């Protein structure tokens, strides 16, 4: 009896050349009670926008809430005058164009809010969306590539519910601490789907849409995922793993193999941090049942996907340092808070302005500094001294992790990426802009952790000119 695995309509062009999005406010169901829900193109969640490489869009935005938001294209390269962070305001009621020239490898984006201080609970109500970016070197690899029948996206979510059925959201001592979450887990806005596949290889597209929770997929009978794709796009070969975390705002893309008459589960695995291992999420916790189908099926797991570059060389680059910080009163008072209403399993394993960058709250008509163009840069970013998760993320860029947390980076972690951990300890990674952006419409560098960022994490950062 479970329900089928909604599918996100795949959009492209018309014959004028746009793509129209509209966000509004509708109703969803969840275990029979009825929710106000906030969608793209719907009533929740969005549709999956699909883009070539060398070729331009442009998307008509109209805002139909009653309050002001952004649109941002997280993973995806463009000037910071279409980035769509805190500074793109759209009316309420009114419209905005944008346009996008992509110029990129393959890859799985997504798009969601950007308004300044409100970002977690716009993303609560359900704004979240799909990008798929396709080049001709992806085309030619025999993936499975059947979209909602073998090439299928995987959101998912996490939200708590007040009894009256309600999405209930507050950023408050507590979640300004240690993050929003919940008791419920959606998939692509339903709980616990089913999804028939055909046998052979299923290929799928995993987004980690919450708001503070990170999650640890597997399969309930131990059958391996091979990762083939990161933030960014194609590793060089697939890596096959038995688990794989994945922080709030990254994608990956996994092949799993379907077999007759032996369904089983995608599951997520208890987590170490803080208020994460909470009941129902102090066991294995399944995601979605895939149920295998006799339809066919033309894909296959290739040998090799593509080629990364060579790192370049470290000697003489400009360093830039970023110190990540939280008001230890803020700490204080929120971390007990958590421990008196949950106990020790949450442990197991003005605070508007408390969280900083370099000592400094996210300061919207102030830069803190301009980075060079088209030239490579050592970030290096720290959480020491603190102990919560930062999952670092740079607008503008797809980088390379040099070390993450203390370590080389995991195999299948080493390609491109939008996102790296911090938390605790040190991290070190590569980045080039290859595009402007100005005071005006700068672009960000924050936790994805989003009470943290609505309460201060975040910097600005401009791009201008390069080598002189
Ligand atoms: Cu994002
Ligand atoms: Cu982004
Ligand atoms: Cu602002
Ligand atoms: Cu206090
Ligand atoms: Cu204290
Ligand atoms: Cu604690
Ligand atoms: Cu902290
Ligand atoms: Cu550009
Ligand atoms: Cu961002």
């Amino acid at each position: 009896e479970r329900p089928t695995l909604p599918i996100p309509d795949l959009l492209t062009t018309d014959a004028r050349n746009r793509i129209q999005l509209t966000i509004g406010a509708g109703q969803s169901t969840f275990g029979g009670k009825t929710a106000t829900t906030w969608g793209y193109n719907g009533n929740l969640l969005g549709p999956a926008v699909k883009l070539q490489r060398g070729k331009a869009v442009t998307v008509d935005i109209y805002n139909q809430l009653t309050e002001e938001t952004t649109l941002h294209w997280h993973g995806l390269e463009v000037p910071g005058e279409v980035d769509g962070g805190p500074q793109g305001i759209i009316p309420p009621g009114g419209k905005r164009s944008v346009t996008l020239n992509v110029d990129q490898p393959a890859a799985t984006c997504w798009f969601h809010p950007h308004q300044h201080g409100k970002t977690g609970r716009q993303v609560a109500m359900g704004l979240a969306g799909l990008v798929v970016i396709e080049d001709d070197e992806i085309l030619k690899l025999m993936l499975p590539k059947q979209w909602g029948i073998d090439d299928v996206p995987v959101i998912v979510q996490d939200k708590k519910f007040s009894a009256d059925g309600q999405i209930d959201y507050q950023l408050d001592v507590m979640t300004a601490a240690v993050g929003w979450f919940g008791d419920t887990l959606l998939t692509n806005g339903a709980i616990y789907p089913q999804h028939a596949a055909p046998r052979g290889w299923l290929r799928l597209r995993l987004l980690n849409g919450c708001n503070a929770r990170s999650l640890n997929f597997a399969t309930s009978d131990n059958r391996p995922l091979y990762v083939i794709a990161s933030d960014g796009g194609l590793l060089p070969e697939p890596v096959k793993v038995s688990e794989l975390p994945v922080l709030m705002g990254e994608r990956f893309e996994v092949l799993v193999e379907v077999n007759d008459n032996k369904p089983f589960d995608l599951v997520t695995l208890p987590v170490s941090q803080m208020g994460m291992a909470i009941a129902p999420f102090d066991k294995p916790h399944p995601v979605m049942r895939i149920q295998p189908i006799a339809i066919s099926a033309s894909g296959a797991l290739p040998d090799t996907l593509s080629s990364l570059p060579a790192l370049p060389s470290l000697e003489g680059l400009t360093v830039r340092k970023l110190q990540l910080s939280m008001d230890p009163m803020l700490d204080m008072m929120g971390m007990q808070m958590l421990m008196e209403k949950y106990g020790d399993q949450a442990m197991a394993g003005d605070f508007h302005h408390a969280n900083k960058i370099n000592g400094q709250a996210f300061d919207m008509n102030k830069p803190m500094f301009a980075a060079a163009k088209g030239q490579y840069e050592r970030w290096v970013i720290s959480g020491v001294g603190d102990m919560m998760l930062h999952p670092f993320h740079i607008h503008g860029t797809q980088f390379r992790i040099l070390s993450e947390n203390g370590k080389p980076p995991a195999a299948h972690r080493a390609g491109w990426k939008d996102t790296v951990k911090v938390e605790g300890n040190v991290s070190e990674v590569l980045v080039k802009f290859n595009h402007d952006a100005p005071k005006e419409h700068a672009y960000m560098a924050h936790s994805h952790l989003l009470e943290h960022e609505d309460t201060g994490m975040m910097l600005g950062f401009t791009v201008l000119q390069g080598d002189h």
